[PDB]
């Protein structure tokens, strides 16, 4: 599979192969430079030390510098080439994953953590390029290094080289033979921090301290274990290699071997045996790093194979000044088969407010999800302006609907652009300031240092749940969407300046198709039609006179609130 | 400047490290020997090429292999030991630091916690407490080991051919400055990428998190366009990161190489080389080549070390932060339970409208008061004050005739029980949640009946392992109606004299709410209670009902009495 993963990847790389092939040449030459420099080491001792002043002056210092210049350039070139390519493919895959994930359905987003998906973008893409680049570099240059070194070794003393060779199998096998709580740490600290208030009033300081003590000590020993394991592996490896060499030098004792040697040649031969010790290390490990790179890549490719939400509606409607009708609708969450909704018909007539109230258990919220077609439905139909929602392309329908809630997520931008999110160009700031004014956001805003152009960004998080909601109104207002989905289930139960919010929302709800998941009494009373939801079905509905005496469970709910 | 800053930081840290001083001692000794091993293997390089090439077969044969192996043994051992002691010392120093931080954050104010998303805290303490040990370990290691070797190597160079050694000295300063200059021009830009990687992170995270809002509002192009820029900038930065090392490294090696070349060139001249041999030329030059690695490490440590002490300092700023104000000195065990507010005014910090202006309510021992009002008044806030999560600004809150602030927070908070729907369910067994921090003090039979008296056993008996079923995992298993009865089960067991009941967030929509109502009746007969009331039941039986708006009590009385008066209370009754 791993090479099958790679060949799927190669297309994204192929456009940049040119950088690879130049990088390859540069790597080869660097190995050549390093081999060539040990070559020089023979003349310095034989020719150089055989009473020749000329050698130690010209050939050595000037060539060594010459070679150093070539060593630097080539390394610079290869680094730049690799970096460039590595940067190019990392960027490309990050952009595909970003676009792909944004297009997925919300079902996709419920499965995985937002941190996991983010981890894919930041880390897993740079890792695959990293590991493959390291793999390629290691192969090419370390490949070149060892054959250049072995040639040279054999050339000046083939006897010793063939000794060393016959020992390589043994050394290879011997080197083979010796070669979670952190989550609990984060968990332990995090769970104390989530339960700080509870900890304070039951006096749970002692038990949490001991709990952390236990976890923190377990990880200390676990973290020690890994360091200790790594520590012993290589001391033996070098010991074993050393043995092989000790034996090689032992061989030099015998006249048959030694007579072909000088001070210069024996020096280079051993020098090149030690030079080998790192290439061989890198080349044994190359396959491992290549594997882990391809494992991350196949993860990415898994995500990229997942289907994005289907948008086959070919109908556009520029504005909906019309009702939404539900026809015998049933909907089930993917993953379980106890339907959140079973047979729902409700008519939000164009321009009037419908508030639906329900128990926490019921899917009052799921209805609101459905109209915006975050999830598609199992049975029945939803028609907006008489056409089924599915007949419309998603952009137009979603443009029709606006959402307002305490938990609408804020982008790190100028408050003004947050209000005119995704339509900064279209809306003149004159409007923006007005919409922020009407939603009674403006008093809180002007306290900011930059005001509207101040950014709630870079994790500043100056705003609070109450303040955000008034921006959500401002956003929905300014855009002037034909339909309102307003969620009050997020409790927001200890507000400071709720009056502002209420007047804002009345303005917003006015003469605007408003569908409301309501927990608040003012919205309830002034809604035109009220609908009760118990589990998956509409139990009853009631208007003004109907409100006074509930056929449904309004009385019991009214007592609660 | 930073020399001083880091060494004040290090002195602060030392007390934590000194109890493991033995580990550091031994590691340093082993490191010296490790460096000595390398020196001695180069010393062998001379007899190999002089006595071994003066037709003495003994040297090469009988003992050149054996001495080498022996030293490589020693080297390996010394290596393992030193690693062992360091890892050992590092582990505990890290662990002890984490314990201190954990213990310190536990005692921090509530406002502090609300403000900072604990991810940063959490992230900081794990990551930064490791990074201070890792950097300080590496700094020590290189100093001792690389310091030992360069001395040993420099001495060796003088013993054989002192002439060459000194040529390298005088060159060493001009080289050092040149190397230092090069290094400072190019490679101190790690943070540069950090800023751009943050932008990458930020844009990815907010699309991932705010995906639904993107879909609704049309953020596709804008959010893609934003990501397009930042990814390119990140990419370019990584190249700059790479490029910095690419340019620095051979230029630096070139510089050192020219010094060496000059030493070599000087060796041609008869004055120095006459005394030299093939043995001692190679040992001297090999040693010069050896030196390059240690010298590189040493210059880089002060950067390495400053990185460690910086992380230490950030931890110390958390340690320096102020804990909960706790000057009471007064402990009371099972306070009778009457709470009086006098002229209490309270504004949440960093807001400019008081949550409560001039509250006076007296709650007699054993009796319940219902705080009911329009949503957004300070009935919820008042609850928070008795536990002294926040101190009032003006006035005083009395518990049994003394200000809460004269009481130890501990004793003060053991008097107060809390019962609400949003109680936290620690990851544990049901038994251990009810007797949350007193598992050693309450018997099973004690726990079993507390749960029974809270009408909770109907949904406990249906669990997998019943009362010892493990609940938690973000409180997933339990529901709001079930949580109240667990919160009640705690209050009953502890039998705290002051109850704070919050039905605001409670769900009256519960198949078993009459059972929650029975548990409440049995919960509050004996003790003083302060109910943020929203249920017909509790307001019916309540002793006093106080109406709050804009943090002001606007009327008081009995239920029947108040409805007779037909003031603010009745209008709330008239609607629902
Ligand atoms: O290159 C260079 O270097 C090198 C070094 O070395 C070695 O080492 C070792 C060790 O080391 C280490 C350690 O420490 O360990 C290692 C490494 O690594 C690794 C690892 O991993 O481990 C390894 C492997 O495995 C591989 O694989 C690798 C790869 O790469 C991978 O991939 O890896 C490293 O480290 C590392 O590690 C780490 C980890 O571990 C973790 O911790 C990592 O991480 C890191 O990394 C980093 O990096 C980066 C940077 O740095 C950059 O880089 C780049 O690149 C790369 C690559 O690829 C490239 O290629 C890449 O990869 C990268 O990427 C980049 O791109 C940075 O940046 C980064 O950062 C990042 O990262 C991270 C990651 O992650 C991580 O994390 C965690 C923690 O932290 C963990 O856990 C994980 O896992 C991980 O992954 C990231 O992450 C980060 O970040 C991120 O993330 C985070 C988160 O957390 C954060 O931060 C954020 O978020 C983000 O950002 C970042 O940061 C990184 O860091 C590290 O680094 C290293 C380092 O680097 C350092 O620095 O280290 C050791 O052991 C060794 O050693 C020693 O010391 C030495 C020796 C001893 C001595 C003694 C001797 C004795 C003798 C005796 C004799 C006898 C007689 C008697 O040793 C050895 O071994 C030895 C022993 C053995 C024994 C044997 C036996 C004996 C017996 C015998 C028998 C006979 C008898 C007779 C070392 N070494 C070696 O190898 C060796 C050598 C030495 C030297 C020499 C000496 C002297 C002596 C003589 C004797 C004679 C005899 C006869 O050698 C040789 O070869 C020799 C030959 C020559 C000789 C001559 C003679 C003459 C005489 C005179 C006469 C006249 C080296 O190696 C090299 O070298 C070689 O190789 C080369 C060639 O070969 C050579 C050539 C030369 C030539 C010359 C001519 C001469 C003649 C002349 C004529 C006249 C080097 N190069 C050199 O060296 C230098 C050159 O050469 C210069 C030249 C100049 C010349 C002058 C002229 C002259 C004039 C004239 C005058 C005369
Ligand atoms: C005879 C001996 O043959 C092997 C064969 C395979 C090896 N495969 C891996 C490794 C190292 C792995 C690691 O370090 O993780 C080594 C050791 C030389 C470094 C190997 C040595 C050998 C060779 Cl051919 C070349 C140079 C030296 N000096 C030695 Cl002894
Ligand atoms: C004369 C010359 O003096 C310095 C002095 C300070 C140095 N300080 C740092 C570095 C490296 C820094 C780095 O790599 O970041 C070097 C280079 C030799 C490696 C230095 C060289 C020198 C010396 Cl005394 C010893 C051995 C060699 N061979 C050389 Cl040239």
């Amino acid at each position: 599979s791993t090479w099958q993963t790679f060949r799927r990847l190669w297309p994204t790389i192929a456009p940049f192969k040119a950088g690879l092939i130049v990088a390859g040449v540069a790597l080869i030459l660097n190995a050549a430079s390093d081999t060539f420099m040990l070559s020089l080491l023979k003349p310095l001792l034989d020719d150089g030390f055989g009473k020749t002043d000329r050698s130690v002056l010209v050939w050595m210092p000037l060539v060594v510098i010459g070679l150093m210049i070539l060593r630097g350039i080539t390394s610079y070139v290869s680094s730049y080439c690799i970096s460039w390519v590595s940067g190019k493919v990392v960027m490309t895959m990050r952009r595909r994953l970003f676009g792909h994930m944004m297009g997925m359905p919300v079902s996709f987003f419920d499965k995985q953590s937002t941190g996991t998906l983010l981890s894919r973008i930041t880390y897993d893409s740079e890792q695959v390029a990293s590991s493959s680049s390291g793999a390629l570099i290691t192969v090419v240059r370390e490949g070149a290094s060892i054959i250049g070194l072995f040639i040279m070794m054999f050339y000046y003393s083939w006897q010793l080289s063939i000794i060393l060779i016959v020992l390589a199998p043994i050394v290879s096998i011997a080197i083979r033979v010796v070669s979670n709580t952190m989550g609990q740490v984060t968990t332990s600290a995090e769970q104390m921090l989530k339960g700080h208030k509870e900890v304070l009033i039951f006096g749970g300081q002692e038990v949490e301290t001991k709990r952390f003590d236990k976890v923190s000590n377990r990880m200390r020993l676990q973290g020690m274990k890994m360091v200790s394991a790594s520590s012993i592996s290589d001391p033996i490896i070098q010991l074993i290699a050393s043995l092989a060499l000790a034996f090689v030098l032992y061989a030099a004792s015998f006249p048959s071997v030694m007579d072909s040697l000088t001070a210069g040649t024996i020096t280079v031969v051993f020098s090149s045996m030690i030079a080998l010790m790192r290439p061989l290390k890198s080349l044994t490990n190359v396959n491992a790093q290549f594997q882990r790179g391809m494992a991350a890549c196949q993860t990415l490719f898994t995500i990229l194979d997942s289907e994005q939400e289907k948008d086959e509606g070919k109908r556009v409607i520029e504005r909906a000044t019309g009702d939404v009708e539900f026809r015998n609708v049933t909907f089930t969450y993917p993953g379980r088969d106890v339907p959140a909704l079973r047979n729902i018909n409700l008519k939000i007539p164009a321009g009037k407010t419908v508030a639906l109230v329900g128990r926490s258990g019921s899917g009052k919220s799921t209805i609101a999800s459905l109209i915006t077609r975050f999830y598609d439905i199992d049975e029945g139909e939803i028609l907006m302006d008489g056409h089924d929602l599915r007949e419309y392309t998603l952009a137009s329908l979603r443009n029709q609907v606006a959402l307002v809630s305490q938990n609408v997520h804020l982008f790190n931008d100028t408050v003004a652009n947050n209000i005119a999110y995704a339509r900064t160009e279209q809306y003149s700031r004159e409007q923006i300031e007005e919409a922020a004014r009407m939603a009674y956001a403006m008093d809180f805003i002007n306290k900011m240092d930059n005001g509207l152009d101040t950014v709630i960004g870079e994790n500043g998080v100056l705003l609070s749940g109450g303040q955000r909601q008034r921006i959500a109104i401002a956003r929905a207002l300014l855009r002037d969407s034909p339909i309102l989905i307003l969620d009050e289930a997020t409790s927001a139960l200890d507000t400071e300046s709720e009056r502002a919010i209420q007047a804002a929302l009345d303005e917003l709800q006015k003469n605007r198709t408003s569908l409301v998941i309501a927990h608040r009494l003012s919205t309830i009373e002034k809604a035109d039609e009220i609908v009760v939801v118990e589990d998956g079905v509409i139990v009853e509905r009631g208007t003004h006179n109907d409100l006074l005496e509930h056929r449904g469970v309004y009385a019991q709910l009214h007592k609660m609130q």
